[PDB]
């Protein structure tokens, strides 16, 4: 079987060529893999630091098993330095194993707002990045099916125009075989009542009001992880080799002739016991936003300001690791009634306005004038590099707010025997980074920051947001159902006003784990990190193709955009492949 093909001694690769060296099998990482060797000719190595892990069981299969695998060897568990809002340090539960994150995540499957897709290519200068280009990839990636009448009549729509059902992801609806929640609809009449959508496909480029949605399962509702995806079919192919339980340390960089070449990596699992392999086309880096500019530091491309205190060669000094963007996420939880049982889920994507109601015109106020403040704290925090750069995503940010009116912020519903809300603002001001703290890769030293709730309009919203999730779940037809509220329960009076609020989310929020943007893709001049080809500004052969590279947030759930992204990227370094026969 696949565990039988699967390398795990370092002797059978070291000092051998492949075509592509691909650092981390995730997400990104296997569906890059899959695509590349289609073509009997390329020869790939993946590179993971996990190992197989679909056939373990419900803790993997099982989607409404959902964070049992956190704490495990199947989570890095990534620690954050003490964080500036609350002087804890918070973990970032992130995949361990073929497939990464996909392993271990809440499978939903949504995707952005095409204003913010479209301006990867209008205010990024991402040429050919835009909505309809990434989308036709995204539903080549796409093996969707539609709800059945059950399953539509507790809230699904399914909008056959907007959903691949011939792709290699396989989604549908999640249904543990429960009848539904009769709370799902009871939130959408509740959102209704303030004139808000309902049902609207998530997966179409509106994404607003309360819906259902996809998930990433297949029709027996096995969870449809990327190694069970993409690497499972594919793993007899002889170009195809996996090597598990190893960490790429660093790219091995060959400085001919005016520019460095990626002419291979480093990998193993501590010092002094380490291997090269070499790439003879490229190295393709996609051990995830929280590595993947890490891999580039130990291997000398970074700033300088970084890397010479540590006393690492600056090969290429670029803006490595800054542009970090994640979100808060805090809970609102309530006991429900008998009448209330049955499985379901559903989100609200809640546009500005909705999020802050009555504090809409004094939150538009601080939009519209302390862009340029924010800015430049931001900057002085070493959360962005280049203050009038930040300033631009910043009014992007307001275009897409008061132009567009997109979402921002979602307040995700769950059921199965609770009313339970986990509340996240969407578009988070705040950048924050991520350095290496030691030049030792498999030392794993590391200061990943995301500034949670260092820019005032972030806390602002997100505590607007928490307390919308309080207010809806004793609303409307909601008040059928609420039998208490459990969280913040005693912790947080039930009248609480939003300066109240303000002071209870930095001691009662996790991170969301949806972090982008650590080797951006944008113009240099911007602080990008990669072109619009994923290519690592001056080098040769060396791309960042996962998470690490969008340079925005989006309104959505990312698997979407990462699936497509790792089918364009492909396409990109198969033209080369041509193009260098
Ligand atoms: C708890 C959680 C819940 C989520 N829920 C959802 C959801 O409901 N919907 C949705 O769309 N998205 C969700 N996501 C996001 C999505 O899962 C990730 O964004 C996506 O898997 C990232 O893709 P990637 O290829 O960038 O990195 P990953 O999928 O994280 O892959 C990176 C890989 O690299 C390996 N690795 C790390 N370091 C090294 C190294 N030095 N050498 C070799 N390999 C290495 C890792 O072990 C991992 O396998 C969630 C994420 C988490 C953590
Ligand atoms: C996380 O922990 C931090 C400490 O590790 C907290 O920071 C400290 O917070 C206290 C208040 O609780 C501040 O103390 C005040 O200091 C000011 C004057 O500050 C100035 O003078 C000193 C003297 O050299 C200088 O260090 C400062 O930078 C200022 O220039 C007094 O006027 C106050 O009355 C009071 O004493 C600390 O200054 C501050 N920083 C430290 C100790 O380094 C922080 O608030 C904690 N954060 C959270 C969310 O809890
Ligand atoms: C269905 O998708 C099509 C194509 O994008 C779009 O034209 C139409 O408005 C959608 N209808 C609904 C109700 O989503
Ligand atoms: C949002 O609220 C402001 C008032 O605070 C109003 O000027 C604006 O038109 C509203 N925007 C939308 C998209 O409804
Ligand atoms: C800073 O950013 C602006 C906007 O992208 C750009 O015009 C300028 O070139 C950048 N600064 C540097 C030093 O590149």
């Amino acid at each position: 079987g696949i565990e039988a093909s699967l390398l795990t001694d370092p002797k059978d690769v070291s000092g051998r060529t492949v075509d592509y060296i691909i650092a981390g099998g995730g997400l990104v990482g296997l569906t890059t893999a899959a695509r590349l060797t289609e073509n009997p000719n390329i020869s790939v190595l993946v590179i993971e630091s996990g190992s197989y892990e679909s056939d373990r069981g419900p803790i993997i299969e099982d989607l409404n098993a959902y964070g049992d695998i956190f704490g495990s060897s199947v989570d890095h568990a990534y620690e954050t330095v003490e964080l500036a809002t609350n002087n804890q340090t918070a973990l970032v539960r992130s995949g361990n194993g073929l497939g990464g994150s996909t392993l271990v995540n809440g499978g939903t499957w949504t995707r952005p707002h095409k204003a913010q897709v479209d301006s990867w290519e209008t205010v990024f200068g991402n040429e050919g990045w835009n909505w309809d280009n990434v989308a036709a990839y995204s539903l080549q990636a796409e093996r969707a099916r539609a709800p059945n009448a059950k399953q539509i009549a507790a809230g699904h729509y399914f909008n056959t125009s907007c959903h691949g059902v011939n792709g290699t992801v396989h989604a549908g609806p999640r249904d543990t075989g429960d009848d539904y929640s009769p709370i799902v609809k009871a939130l959408m009449s509740a959102v209704e009542d303030r004139g808000v959508p309902t049902k609207k496909d998530f997966g179409c480029g509106d994404p607003h009001g309360v819906s259902m949605f996809p998930n990433t399962l297949h029709e027996d509702q096995v969870r449809s992880d990327a190694a069970r995806e993409w690497l499972l079919p594919n793993y007899q192919r002889p170009n195809l080799q996996v090597l598990t339980g190893q960490y790429v340390g660093k790219v091995l960089l060959s400085q001919n002739g005016t520019t460095p070449r990626a002419v291979g990596v480093e990998f193993g699992t501590h010092k002094g016991n380490t291997h090269n392999v070499y790439a003879k086309h490229e190295v393709l880096l996609a051990a995830g936003s929280a590595v993947s500019p890490t891999i580039l530091e130990y291997s000398g491309i970074g700033m300088k300001s970084i890397l010479e205190p540590l006393g690492i060669d600056t090969v290429v000094d670029l803006p490595v690791g800054l542009n970090l963007q994640d979100q808060t996420t805090a809970t609102v939880r309530s006991r429900i009634t008998s009448a209330g049982a049955g499985q379901g889920q559903a989100a609200w994507f809640a546009t500005f306005n909705e999020t802050f109601g009555d504090y809409s015109e004094k939150a538009h106020e601080l939009l519209n004038t302390k862009l340029e403040q924010w800015a430049e704290e931001a900057v002085a925090r070493g959360g962005f590099h280049n203050t009038t750069a930040l300033l631009i995503q910043y009014e992007n940010y307001r275009d897409w707010i008061v132009n567009h009116n997109v979402a921002y912020s979602e307040l995700f519903l769950d059921t199965a025997g609770v009313a339970s809300f986990d509340v996240w603002d969407l578009l988070p001001f705040t950048r924050g980074y991520v350095h290496i703290l030691d030049k030792d890769p498999y030392l794993h030293h590391f200061a990943y920051d995301p500034q949670y709730f260092l820019n005032e309009l972030d806390l602002l919203g997100q505590a607007a947001a928490t307390q919308l999730a309080r207010n809806i779940s004793n609303s409307g037809a909601m008040q059928t159902y609420f039998a208490g509220e459990t969280i913040p329960g005693d912790n947080l009076a039930y009248d609480a006003d939003l300066s109240a609020w303000t002071e209870y989310i930095p001691y009662h929020f996790r991170p969301n784990y949806h972090g982008v943007g650590t080797c951006s893709m944008m113009p240099k001049e911007m602080g990008g990190v990669v072109d619009n080809a994923a290519k690592v500004y001056g080098v040769q052969g060396l791309r960042v193709i996962d998470g690490s590279i969008p340079p925005t947030q989006v309104s959505s759930h990312v698997m979407t955009v990462f699936y497509a992204m790792a089918l364009k990227i492909s396409d990109a370094i198969l033209e080369d492949y041509a193009s260098m026969q």
